[PDB]
């Protein structure tokens, strides 16, 4: 259960892009308070990259076995990016003092589709020597065939024995189960998420009871309309130090509304009469990086466009 907060000026779109991505429809009445709540799926459209060790997956139904799921723990170890190993072997990792018949161990574990745990000299992309007590795992499917390979590594300084060799292997066992767990919920879908939206009254009149509705606050959004400079300067002005004042540590999503108007014939006339233009999108990202917003999202409730991705955000600023 997450519950998002969206604040920003009056008429900006915060009633319609709740009710067009809870309904599918829209709406002009100025909202005083009301709730929202959908089951969302988080589909990594996840649990598997919240898991913060060191492990690779690969796919041996393609040739050489390559890689196609790192961590990030793995990448800040090997010091490798994700674009250099998703594809290939993780066989770079060995080199000169590395044990040639502890690696063909691992070559019969991979052939035979068992599981194996040993020691071995793995080295970073800087050339950092370092001891890799590895796990490996195969993950067959509902039928019983191989589908995949888990492979858990577990950094240290020296070759570990007895009672330090023990807790090791004990550790990475465990977390090759709930990576295992982690990638079958994948596959099934996830699980629902729970969303609460919360949406509130832009007018100055509302400025004394808004403030109520910001406790238990997981993430806020920030609107202001891309038509409007004077909701855009009002996030500067009001709605960042207003959130700050109450939430000081919780995650800002900065969102620009009625992004179908920004190329619109009639609405940049109406703007250009008044000596205005519309918001553009480094100007915007500007404001997003200014206020500290983990994102800056464009979005137009009428045709739905970057609509699902806002709410997306939301929800990984919360589980990330
Ligand atoms: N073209 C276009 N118009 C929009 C869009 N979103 C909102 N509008 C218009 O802007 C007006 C603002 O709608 P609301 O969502 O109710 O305004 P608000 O942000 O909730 O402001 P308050 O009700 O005071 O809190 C609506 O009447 C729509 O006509 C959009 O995505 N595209
Ligand atoms: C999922 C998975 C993870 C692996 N992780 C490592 C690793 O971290 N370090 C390493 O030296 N080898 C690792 N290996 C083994 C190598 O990728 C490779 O299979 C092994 O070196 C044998 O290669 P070869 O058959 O060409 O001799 C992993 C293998 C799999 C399937
Ligand atoms: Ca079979
Ligand atoms: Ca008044
Ligand atoms: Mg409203």
């Amino acid at each position: 259960a997450i519950k998002c907060v969206v604040v920003g000026d009056g008429a900006v779109g915060k009633t319609c892009l709740l009710i067009s991505y809870t309904t599918n429809a829209f709406p002009y009445i100025p909202t005083v308070f009301d709730n929202y709540s959908a089951n969302v799926m988080v589909d990594g459209s996840t649990t598997l990259e919240r898991i913060e060790k060191n492990f690779v997956i690969t796919d041996p139904r393609l040739p050489d076995n390559p890689i196609i799921f790192a961590s990030d723990s793995f990448l800040q170890l090997t010091e490798y990016s994700r674009e250099e190993i998703l594809g290939r072997n993780a066989r770079f990792l060995q080199g000169p003092e590395t044990d040639r018949a502890t690696v063909r161990k691992i070559r019969d574990a991979i052939d035979n589709q068992t599981e194996v745990t040993v020691q071995l000299i793995n080295y970073t992309k800087s050339g950092k020597k370092f001891w890799n007590l590895f796990h490996l795992q195969p993950m067959r499917d509902q039928k019983g065939d191989v589908q995949y390979f888990i492979g858990v590594q577990l950094d240290g300084t020296e070759h570990v024995r007895d009672a330090a060799e023990r807790e090791g292997v004990m550790l990475i066992k465990k977390t090759a189960e709930n990576i295992d767990e982690a990638a079958k919920e994948l596959g099934s879908g996830g699980k629902p998420v729970n969303l609460g939206l919360w949406d509130t009254a832009g007018l100055e009149d509302y400025d004394r009871l808004r403030p109520l509705s910001y406790p238990q606050t997981d993430v806020f959004l920030i609107c202001f309309s891309l038509v409007s400079p004077a909701s855009f300067e009002n996030v500067r002005a009001k709605w960042y130090p207003e959130v700050r004042h109450h939430c000081p540590n919780t995650p800002i999503i900065l969102v620009g509304t009625k992004l179908d108007l920004r190329d619109d014939k009639d609405t940049i006339e109406k703007l250009k009469e008044k000596k205005l233009t519309p918001i553009t999108y480094p100007q915007g990202l500007a404001m997003a990086k200014e206020i500290g917003a983990v994102k800056y999202l464009e979005c137009s409730a009428l045709t739905q466009r970057g609509l699902k991705t806002v709410f997306d955000e939301a929800i990984r600023a919360v589980l990330c």
